[PDB]
């Protein structure tokens, strides 16, 4: 079981190889002899049974703690985990779509992340709460500026996610 | 200049002829006695300067006359009279949609409404406005079920229109 | 007494006493790190004094709390909540009915919901404001192609609910 | 072709056989040793090429020129007359729903006399106007108070004549 160090709003791992397993499924960023998983990630992470996280102690936290202290650091913690999750069961590899706005990225599933670039732009939402629709109507732009899909995520009142494909049409 | 007499939701043509023009380009609804247009395809014809509609009297209603009484009777009358002149001009047979939920159903340009079946659904949104993700759901849904094209045409505040494609995904 | 987390859009619940019970009787989605209820249903197991709710703080918000919290998050809670409560007390399995653009879709007390298919789809109006029939008509049309009952809930203004059914008609 | 003459809001037949005729298929109440037409039943009788009305000395008048001054006097003309031309069309004894606030009476398919009673009460609604849902549920209260069925008809934008059935559900 892999160790990582709570470190604010990302989680490290130094373990030679603890970091060449994460970073052969694609999990956080390398940065030097350092790997930077994000809250999310570790969270899920260790609920898969590979990470393990301490903080203060050398009491690794449970996934109850990690996300007790998760939620009050990260922004729609529950929302970004259920989905991400999803995604990652559903074989993506999912990167953060900070860069675009959106919340995730993905690439194809069994995609060679080496020469592949990422396909799917991933923004979620939960079905009980409105919105102003050139909030989707504006991801369908920033998608399609950058040659990629937009896929909206909809975390159901059940708490399933239920994805949408939104485009431009010319009738 | 066909001539039509405004009661209520809707303008009466008695002119025989008039009724046969507009007949043939499937404008109104032929009673037999007269042909009956809906307010928007009303104001599409007076735009067009096919049509002169009276009221109470004979002077003839302006466009923004017969434009405001139809705003003031009609809920979104903004939104689909902009859509519909909009799919009219791209030669589409633009017809309601109300049994199915929807603001327009379409047929190609050239079609007998008769024996053929609508290809297109259409839901009209403006875009600066907060909206629930059901109303978009539950529409992929219906188009599906009907086995019919979707089109979500999103009026923005300039009255320019975009149209949107939507569909259920399983990554 | 079980004890969840308002996060968001939902409720976090980790003692896995509470999760057992709470799945026993249908109530939201076992994670399997966690269970997660939605606000509506968090408000009514509060309601049921089944469960505590704590926010930002070890205080337990009051069911009144809770619910001011989730009538800012949510347009329609009061709507919803009503009629999912009323249901459920009828003995319902009350679940999401977004895949049809219905509030809830119900099964019946003694239904096995991973093997049946849920029997009603219901749809909540405020009795005291306008509406455009298309809101009921679509309603009624996928009902029909999803072949199932449909129950249109109007709540009037003290909050009292009267369910109406809709049928089409070929006179 | 009976005569009838144009008295106000009602049409007139004095004719023995006239009236005779009329009466069979229950056209018009029958006062005194006449017969009362209203006006949307003698646009229909001219449609059908049955009556032939004129206002006294005058030239019989034509389905414009009666519907022309029927417009300026009764009220939704258009409205009423196309639902009730259909439900005539149908086969159905059209009658009077004022007595309930209806704006028809219906009775079953065809054999019914005054020991028989009517089945439906008939509410005709434009499509593209919105309007009070309590207007709707105020209708059911009638209906249902009165051991009838509520018939709402629906003239669709496209001029078309849509039916549904709306009744109280005890889930
Ligand atoms: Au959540
Ligand atoms: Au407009
Ligand atoms: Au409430
Ligand atoms: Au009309």
């Amino acid at each position: 079981k892999i160790t990582g160090l709570l470190d604010g709003d990302r989680v490290i791992v130094f373990d030679k190889n603890g970091i060449s397993k994460l970073s052969a499924r694609h999990y956080g960023n390398v940065e030097g002899n350092f790997l930077s998983l994000s809250l999310v990630e570790a969270l899920y992470l260790i609920n898969l049974g590979w990470l393990e996280v301490k903080y203060k102690d050398n009491k690794p936290l449970s996934f109850e703690e990690l996300y007790e202290y998760a939620r009050n650091v990260e922004e729609r913690l529950c929302l970004k985990y259920l989905v991400y999750k999803d995604l990652r069961t559903r074989g993506y590899i999912v990167k953060t779509g900070l860069k675009y706005g959106a919340d995730f990225r993905l690439y194809e599933r069994g995609a060679n992340i080496d020469k592949e670039h990422s396909v799917y732009l991933v923004k979620v939402f939960p079905e009980d709460s409105s919105f102003l629709l050139s909030e989707l109507t504006g991801f369908v732009r920033v998608a399609h500026s950058v040659r990629k899909k937009l896929l909206i995520a909809i975390v159901d009142a059940d708490g399933d996610i239920v994805y949408y494909n939104m485009t431009y049409v010319k009738p």
